[PDB]
């Protein structure tokens, strides 16, 4: 599934952007109905980062995380997470610190088949000055679901899988993406060596790079569009055109590299990957997942209302437990677009293969019924209209 061969960016011889969070449920809060208390943190680089969960202040143990992926502006998300039973009394709330962050930040718990398809492989690989391998994250997606995972840091060293649909595949499928990924991993280390020398940076620093590769089919899951891109410390370094034979170098040092792939025909490799192997086996995965992977959610939707104060309210448009991901919420007033005075967050993972979203605005108490929100999903036949 995985390209076979990745080439190193030479031959022989950092950006900070703080995390966005969110704390929420999985479902909606009942007391005493078991539920997920999740703390989803996004838009941060370096990756390193710390998340604790907390219950009326003190560290809850049991906390797990996703797999360490990143958005195509190359910054970084993950979703904390751990089962919890509400109650009137508790108190949740999200603990975070980060490089970017001089104290930790706390965020309380305030309480047919898709039109089109794709398969994206993320590496992440973290330097560790004073000892050892970089860390070495990948994980495997189709469409906004993860199929499989890697971590260094994993006792087993093997690739795993995520999804239920991916387990059919047989030993030989485990072992060929075991030794793919491992020598993805070897690639990135010898990179990370050769760029903080061609950076002149310090050995006492830690560094990132970040690869992906994927395929894009369209409603007749045939191919529409391939990718592959490098970036050091979080930051484009190279990226196969649209064409798929030529390179987009950031800087010199790239510009390097472009002749190195160029010369070694690295393009001529990863196009035949990426029109055949890569939409093949993406094909194999929605035939076996079909269950799933070709079903559409449609978002579960709902309004809140909210008063601030005796002139003003707050209205806000829920849309629930809905697959994929991208999804468009937007305020009407009197039948045409509002864009002043709406707030809309940044879609969300509900921990349970769902995704969730809200979109609010504010309006003058008594004139609720004025606005409108609008829910675009591709399951839905037509936009949702809701109005309080």
């Amino acid at each position: 599934s995985m390209p076979e061969l990745s080439l190193t960016l030479f031959d022989e011889p950092s950006i900070q952007r703080t995390p966005k969070i969110q704390v929420y449920s999985r479902h909606p809060a009942e007391n005493g109905k078991s539920n997920f208390l999740n703390c989803y943190v996004s838009g941060f680089h370096p990756s390193d980062i710390e998340v604790d969960l907390l219950k009326n202040g003190e560290r809850i143990e049991k906390v797990e995380h996703s797999d360490l992926s990143f958005s195509k502006d190359w910054s970084f998300y993950l979703l904390y997470y751990t089962e919890f039973t509400p109650t009137e009394k508790d108190e949740y709330a999200c603990r975070v610190n980060h490089v970017t962050l001089s104290q930790p930040k706390i965020v309380k718990w305030d309480r047919g088949d898709l039109g089109s398809h794709s398969m994206r492989y993320f590496f992440t690989s973290v330097s560790r000055p004073g000892r050892g391998e970089p860390r070495f994250i990948a994980v495997g997606y189709v469409d906004d679901t993860q199929f499989v995972r890697f971590d260094s840091d994993a006792a087993s060293q093997r690739m795993e899988p995520r999804a239920p649909w991916i387990e059919q595949e047989g030993p030989e499928y485990w072992d060929g993406e075991t030794r793919k990924v491992k020598a993805h991993s070897q690639t990135h280390r010898v990179d990370l060596g050769t760029l903080r020398g061609y950076y002149n940076q310090s050995e006492a620093g830690s560094h990132t790079v970040q690869r992906m590769y994927g395929c894009d089919v369209g409603s007749d899951w045939r191919f529409l569009r391939g990718y592959h891109q490098y970036a050091y410390d979080g930051k484009d370094y190279i990226a196969l055109k649209e064409d798929l034979r030529s390179w987009t170098a950031a800087d010199m040092a790239a510009q390097t590299t472009k002749h190195k792939w160029e010369a070694a025909h690295v393009a001529e490799q990863l196009r035949a990957y990426l029109e055949g192997t890569c939409v093949e086996w993406l094909r194999r995965y929605l035939e076996n997942g079909k269950e799933t992977l070709q079903r559409t959610d449609a978002p579960k939707t709902h309004m809140t209302h909210h008063a601030v104060s005796d002139h003003e309210a707050t209205l806000r448009c829920w849309a629930l437990s809905f697959y994929p991901a991208e999804i468009t919420l937007t305020w009407q007033r009197d039948g045409e677009d509002q864009t002043q005075d709406t707030e809309l967050v940044e879609t969300r993972p509900a921990g349970d293969g769902t995704f969730q979203k809200w979109a609010a605005v504010v309006v003058p108490s008594g004139q609720e019924q004025r606005y409108t929100c609008h829910v675009q999903h591709e399951g839905l036949p037509k936009p949702l209209t809701l109005r309080w």
